[PDB]
């Protein structure tokens, strides 16, 4: 008979507040009832966030939500007396907070540096790359997909190596016959390595982090 | 006696599918009794998209959702004896769909040309550029602001305009001095325009646009 629905709402709402963004329904119920909302989110740090109209059972936020910070809200709704006896006991109202693509993807292990030998075959591991994103990660807004953008020198070849979009791993993809130095001026190699956001997705947010590879004997 | 709430799904949710988005509650019906959903996204163009279980009345998506492609289902949900006649006549249930930022912003009206008199005073409107976006100009995912990347050439200043942030004008900051031909080349300055997302913060997604501008006698 209490009866209310879980609310979902998108994080980085603009002004002005407060914004509608639910309704607890009850029915059954007097004259002179009230709704009356408590919990994480109204007086359970944060304090203050969530307001339910007393009448109508409109439920509605007071500010901007932050969804890496506080993810969920476990709200509580009940009906009142006209002194303040329950005359609908308290079911829970749950709040998620929908993710919305805020963060860059960023490499927090550099500075990047591998090493691999000269003459190996194919598929040949050098190091792994993976970045960091604070988005949700069950979305497309976290969702990593990498890439070699640069490669110096361009000798032999332009590109010696390729990195696994989803894995993020760097590895070998020219034989020993060139793969190698004896006549070679520095010993490694400049790799711009990008992590795209939304998988791929030509509309994704970047980071980037060069590698330097050095070839071994 | 059918309650059906506003159902909000995000965009470009992930699989698998199908995942549940909402439930539709009624009270006061007897059994074998089944819940029945319509309408453009069930069983009319774009067809096959929102189920509903008949005995829960759960509603579930079963692929992911483009806002710019549809904002908003409407939808009917009716109650059925096991004939096929309904005992608990029809309802709206209306989906929203959470915009997700995943539309850059972009310049298209190319080309972009001004005039400004040699000569001009710290202030002149010479013109405004101001960008599309694809996204939902009540969020952040649209909601631009405005830059000036780069000028070419760079005589007398490499830095002879402004562009307001949110109203997209292009102002002189060039006395009636540093702004003046005859000590010239051609009539012209050339700028690359950036609009960027969420405001202007780092996070946002940009698009660019040349503005030339022509300095007249
Ligand atoms: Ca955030
Ligand atoms: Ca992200
Ligand atoms: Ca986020
Ligand atoms: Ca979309
Ligand atoms: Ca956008
Ligand atoms: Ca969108």
């Amino acid at each position: 008979s209490i009866l209310a629905t879980p609310i979902l709402i998108p994080e980085n709402q603009r002004p002005p507040f407060p914004r509608s963004v639910g309704k607890v329904i009850r029915s059954e119920g007097t004259e002179g009832a009230k709704f009356r909302l408590s919990g994480k989110g109204v007086d359970q740090d944060p304090k203050g966030i969530f307001r339910i109209n007393e009448i109508s059972g409109d439920v509605s936020v007071t500010r901007p939500l932050d969804r890496e910070a506080i993810a969920n809200y476990q709200l509580e709704v009940e009906v009142t007396d006209l002194s303040g006896k329950i005359i609908d006991g308290p079911v829970r109202l749950d709040i998620s907070v929908i993710d919305q693509n805020d963060n860059r993807p960023m490499f927090k292990e550099g500075p990047y540096v591998g090493h691999v030998m000269e003459g190996s075959p194919t598929g040949t591991t050098v190091m792994r790359m993976t970045a960091f994103d604070a988005d949700d990660p069950s979305t497309d807004n976290a969702l990593l997909r990498y890439n070699i953008l640069k490669q110096t020198p361009t000798k032999p070849s332009p590109n010696m190596f390729y990195i696994d979009p989803e894995k993020g791993d760097i590895v070998t993809v020219v034989s020993p016959v060139l793969l190698d130095r004896e006549t070679m001026e520095t010993p490694k190699y400049e790799l711009v390595i990008e992590a795209k956001d939304m998988g791929g997705h030509d509309v994704g947010l970047t980071g980037t982090a060069t590698a330097t590879i050095l070839i071994d004997d």
